[PDB]
RNA sequence: UGUAAA
């Protein structure tokens, strides 16, 4: 069978991974309004924002869990961020993953990113995003591309102090846009096609 | 010699798919295809009996996509006013999923022409599991469910540039824009309404 | 899912 028809992915116990911390790494925007202001500034000058995010998966008791960065108590995001202009998507994601999650011991982590799982577009300088370019939207302000990041068997991660890292089970995310937004809450669907091996 | 350049990105990273105007396709009518069950009560009754003699039900469904003015539409079957379903149905025990789907596709939409109807089915887009003898299905196997009652598999069916389809007289055919499925999720159920999310990874060529 | 710990 083609990898196109069946895609097999190895998951490892959450306990295969040890998590340390590093110095805080704050977002470039300090508020929602600031975020859209900078989105506006840069659109004018570089064009559509290109964002990439990684979906790292571990299992617990043969159950897939997605790793999420928690900010405060009520906000969660996938590890990722903004591509520099002209930057390659996967190369850019590896860069961003190391920045946010890379161990500190000089041992450089090797990210395996071979799978695109989805795409979301932001038509305006506003919160709504859609898994398709909406009708007659010729100039989307942001394009967000999600990848499956296959974790090695064991790894060491370093979480900037300002974040917590959590492993959310799929049932927690499914049907829970009010808690995770439409992008994170539909990862269970986006991941369903994959043939997961537990270990 | 000459190097014939193919797509650089792996197929796992970039899946390119040709879509064609809905106007490229011819639609006709054929003999009605009645559902094997007469009522919800009958449905889960027959499902219970079969689980005992055949094991877990295995369903396959196909997602056929066309475009109108460069917006993707999924082809849906509508029964009466109240029910949308993807073309597909039940595998026989042991039947290959993809061969089964082609069988079912041909049966529900196949042209009664005498012309070869060939389906291109190279992509799995998702899996849904029914943990009890009840309607609810999940895009994952829930905790503590070792014996799901049904496994449903979704496939992307690539259409040729032109094709003829015959629709069973008792069904209507609908091309549903992705924004409809997404903006009005309640109307299509959890499987069809999350098709825009499941299709988003594809690089659709418009023609 | 948003800045109250962030």
């Amino acid at each position: 069978k083609p990898l196109t028809l069946e895609r097999t992915i190895n998951l490892y116990p959450l306990t295969n991974y040890t998590f340390g911390t590093k110095e805080p790494l704050y977002e470039k925007d300090s508020s929602v309004a600031a975020r859209f202001q900078r989105m506006r500034e840069e659109f004018d000058k570089i064009g559509m924002r290109r964002t990439v995010e990684g979906v790292l998966i571990v299992h617990e008791h043969r159950l897939p869990h997605v790793l999420l960065l928690q900010l405060g108590t009520t906000f969660f995001k996938l590890p990722g961020g903004e591509l520099n202009p002209g930057e390659d998507e996967v190369e850019g994601l590896k860069r961003l993953m190391t920045e946010i999650l890379g161990r500190q011991d000089g041992v450089l982590q090797d990210w395996v990113i071979d799978d695109c799982i989805g795409n979301w577009w932001r038509p305006n300088f506003e919160p709504p995003q859609y898994p398709y370019i909406p009708a007659h939207i010729t100039k989307p302000k942001e394009h967000k591309k999600l990848f499956l990041v296959q974790l090695q068997e064991k790894a060491l991660f370093a979480v900037p102090k300002n974040y917590k890292l959590v492993a959310a089970p799929l049932f927690e995310l499914y049907d829970n846009a009010p808690g995770y937004g439409p992008i994170i809450s539909s990862l269970p669907q986006l991941l369903s096609r994959f043939n997961f091996i537990y270990n």
